[PDB]
């Protein structure tokens, strides 16, 4: 065997991880998206961005959630032993891998940006990320997480909830199942994404949970829905 | 009702497994692997080993996981407090349920045992714990943990981290499912199984894992790759 | 004519020859073996590296070899004149030819390496050997030997045993040949490659090398049971 | 490893091989056998046999062996530094592997012996040898050798001279092959036999060694010529 020291930053993460997982109740539900629409739309925009910009699936998940949160407040709040905070304003942070571990850069405000500047948020806190030039307020904080491994190829998984949130959604591959249809063949294709809330059940209930979940899912399955 | 007095096994277990769950923060991955190449090559091994030995999936299973921890050494490694421990050689755990409670017989080296050594390896330790003649050096210890209960039509779940290591690979049963194909009936029938890994984040972070769970998936799909 | 002096490596080589043809009683049994079936897992395997690396025959045949000396240990000794050495490891030394002379590299543990390792192994010892920067203990010692001569067109050849082994598996050219089958044809065409094992008659008898050149076809033949 | 500590039985055999290899210039034809007729005219022998005894291909290849050993007596000499003795007799060695290595019984007389007293003779003394129960002069003298190692797959193979006899015959693998014939089809299916004999060039020149071996071909090719 070897013996890698640790280092201190992989100990404050390993820290941080075991004061989640020992205070925070998690409890985690899983539902299906279908992503058919959210494809047609994000081709429709990026031939009409003319290379300007990209849109990526992260951008619409991004904005689902914040307009979600914004619509079920609970998902949005924090517990503080003493009160529970709820945040009027929607701070993503997005885990990235870099090779130095998983870092939250923090999209501000996604419940007003668009989603171009969704995309170009991202793609900037990610090079930063990358490049290791993150300043501290910039991956400090925020109300709500998104952890997305669908491009590693994981069909779905459960995340830590970062704290002092109170949820984090974590997003799976999206591949194509078959579905009855009243049609000819008695079937149709659609390409379906699978997404699992983990919840802390002092601050988010069931109830509240499902909710949440149910708001994103329509969200993106009826992405004009994103203009109310 | 009717008070069970607790053995001192079961209270050892029981300690055991509160350590791992206070102690590491368990996140789980799940995904999906077409079992049909692995059930064909299994049916020609069997033919050709003509009675001298039977090969069971669950000895794929362990190979696979054996040269995946190969490739991907952080799902091979263990927390120490002070540094993380990569193994080099895979000692793999296998849960085995008896009328005792659940053991863990460990198939020593099986990065480099072949699949009729697996398999003669595991027959004899499960008869042993079985009969409970198991020394205690023949389960204790292990670098990753695989826990099956296909057998038993479990579709997945979740497992418990076994201490000091930093993953657990649950395997559940395999069931036929329909999957979209470019042939006349627009569909075909594959065996898929699901299996989930727990991993400890302090060790593992999201990536790393999904790296792990493709790997296993690919040689899984081609057992030719095993080869490599 | 012209006297072209004898160099000392010459004469070192010259000296083991005529030392193994002196001291051993050579005799070598001939088979061959259908390699159509490697020839299809090795166009998969390459196609699976995606240019990583390049699988060659060369390591089908060390690896077969290697399982064969495994399976039937006689192959595997060494005479000293008192004792019958029996290797429990299998040092594969394969005949590499430079400017210089015949050189003999060693891909050690060849029975628990891959077939990616060996044939990484090969590549890497065969360049320091054209190179000429062999390390005595790179090419002295090994248990049995492989000396492949298909590449120039050999249908088939009777090598000399490098002591203090007890056996050298020599291999011809691969040929399309036709073969009797029950179609309506009434052949068909498949490619079989002849090889010549020349053992020491004090350690390995007629049985003994007939069955470990019937392990090697078989190893050989199918593929998948390289496995076991 | 392991050291075997090598017996008296295997020194003995081990300095005979020395010596023959070492006194004796080996020189190996190698030619091929049709065994159709061979396979009719044991079958129907078989048929009429009724249980009483059983005939060998082995039974055919000695007796075939003592003819052409009577008619071309060179292959019938040995060779004693003075003289070149002729013997007037056939006594066929048979190579017979056992768990203590290899032994030669003895089958006096084959050139007038008949079939089924042959294949009786070879019954009893492997037997014998297989049992341990061998007479030094059931196994010890000899004008004659036939090794066959066809029943383990051998294509063919080279055989080490017993001294002080002049040649061995090395059978190997009776198989299938397509061979071109003036029919619709173009081509026949014939069992073919290749057999290679080991000549001392002291005694057996080429052309005498290839004149014992078309002798040999057309006695097995034609059963009916051994009533001449």
């Amino acid at each position: 065997f070897t013996d890698i020291p640790i280092s201190n930053i992989r100990r404050v993460i390993a820290q941080r991880l075991m004061q989640s997982k020992q205070t925070i109740p998690h409890y985690y539900l899983s539902v299906d998206v279908n992503m058919g629409e959210v494809l047609l739309v994000r081709k429709e925009l990026n031939k009409m961005l003319e290379g300007r910009s990209k849109i990526s699936v992260n951008d619409f998940i991004i904005k689902a959630s914040a307009l979600a949160c914004l619509k079920v407040p609970e998902a949005n709040s924090s517990w503080l032993d003493t009160v529970i905070r709820q945040n009027h304003v929607v701070d993503i942070s997005v885990a990235v891998s870099t090779p130095a571990g998983l870092i939250t850069p923090i999209v501000f405000n996604a419940h007003i940006k668009g989603l171009e500047t969704i995309a170009n948020d991202v793609v900037s806190l990610a090079t930063k990320a990358r490049e290791g030039k993150l300043q501290p307020h910039e991956f400090q904080g925020g109300t709500f997480t998104i952890s997305n491994l669908g491009m590693f190829g994981i069909k779905n998984f459960s995340a830590i909830i970062n704290p002092p949130q109170a949820c984090i959604l974590a997003v799976g591959a999206s591949e194509d199942r078959l579905f009855p249809a009243d049609n000819e063949k008695g079937f149709d294709v659609a390409s379906m994404m699978s997404v699992t809330l983990s919840c802390d059940h002092r601050v988010v209930d069931g109830a509240v949970g499902a909710q949440w979940l149910a708001e994103f899912r329509k969200y993106l399955e009826k992405p004009i829905t994103m203009l109310l």
